[PDB]
This record gives structure tokens, sequence and C-alpha cells, in this order.
């Protein structure tokens, strides 16, 4: 019943659905967050004005993002990209701002992204 | 901006929304799945015919469950719960199943729970 997606469908998916769940490690027990990214060139860029899950993520930079469309227990489609925090310093942090903005699909923060180990994409018809 | 949900609200989510995220811990990395929940005598219940999810969270027992309504970047509802895997032994699985279905609000496999640890919940207006 689970069969992989194509890539097309795996980019269709991570190029248009802005919002994905954030997976970190804090003290070897997992905590999950709604987050906005942008893919470009090869990473997903984000930022956050909490501090919480700055520290968390640098202390363990060991990180994923789930993105899924669910239209019932037998419909669905997930993506899970499993990667690594890389916050952007400073002096990156305009190229990171034009990164999330440019032409994106009519949809003090620190900036970061998550660089991607292993992407994967299965789905239910 | 964001504010802590009433129990009452909490109480509403966990009881009515099916579907949350489960974050699990596999080789100090974290992965997240879609799963459908019952909340039932302050613990979730569960199962999984994928023996992959079922041996993680047996190595690693550290948990939790994300439920959440978006409804934009700055309206939105979210309840985390922490907790413990905590697996049905087998002469359980009938008691583990009338607590998932029975009375559900008009919504082989192993069977789990999800202990909870801490509970919190939190909004966006």
């Amino acid at each position: 019943l689970i069969t992989e997606m194509s890539d097309y469908d795996i980019r269709e998916m991570i190029q248009h659905k802005h919002v994905g769940r954030l997976g970190y490690v804090v003290d070897d027990r997992p905590i999950i967050v709604p987050m906005t990214f942008r893919f470009s060139g090869g990473s997903f860029y984000s930022f956050t004005t909490d501090g919480q899950k700055t520290n968390a993520m640098r202390k363990n930079d060991a990180i994923c993002i789930l993105f899924d469309q669910i239209e019932s227990q037998t419909k669905w489609r997930t993506v899970l990209v499993q990667g690594r925090y890389r916050e952007i310093a400073r002096e990156d942090e305009e190229e990171a701002i034009v990164r999330i903005m440019a032409n994106e699909p009519t949809w003090k923060p620190v900036f970061f992204r998550v660089d991607i180990e292993k992407l994967s994409g299965h789905q239910a018809e």
C-alpha cells in the first residue's frame, strides 16, 4: 500500500509546501515544532526568534523536517529531510533573506539552514 | 504574541485531533512520522505494523507527539506531548483496541501507548 514518491512529486512538495515540522533533540529527547522553510540551492532556509530552539540546535545539530499531505489514513504523502543545523553568520543574513523571499511561489531573528543528508518520500493510495 | 492555551483547549485538541506527529530518535537523530492516536486514561494509544518504528522505540523510548491547528503563520495552536514508549503485551491488546475504539468522537500490529511526562500547549492570535 506504501509506495516511494517520484522525484517529481518530492520536488513539487518541498518547493510548494511552506510549513514543515522541525524535529530536534534536547537532552536525548525529541521535540517537534512547526516552521516555515524555503528550499533553495539544496538546503532549507528558515529563521527563529526563539533562543531556546537556537541554543538546542547549537548543542545538537542533528535535525529533520517532515512535510506531508494527509487526505486520509490510507491516502497520504510524506517527505522526510534528515540533516544538520547550520546557523547563518550575521554577514550572510542578507543572502539568506533574499534566498527565502526571492520568487517565492505566491505565498533579532537567528537565521539557519538545514543541509540535507537524507531525503525520502513515500505515499499511500 | 505567543500565549499558553487553556487546559480546556488543550483537552479539546488531544481529545478531537486524531492525527498527531510522532517524534522518535534513531542513533541520536530525530525522526517524525504522522500517526493516529487515541487519548484514554491519561495516555495516548496507537499501533503500527512498521517493525522499524517498533524496534527504534524499543531501543530508545524517549518520544513526543505534536498536535497542531495552523490557520496561518501568526494564527495557530500547538500541543506537545513528551513521554515514553510503552509497548502493549499481547494479552493486553484487546484492552488497547477497546480503548482506541470505544465511543470515539465520530471519526500483526504492535500496540503501544505514550505515557505523558510533559504536556504543553501554546497559541498565537
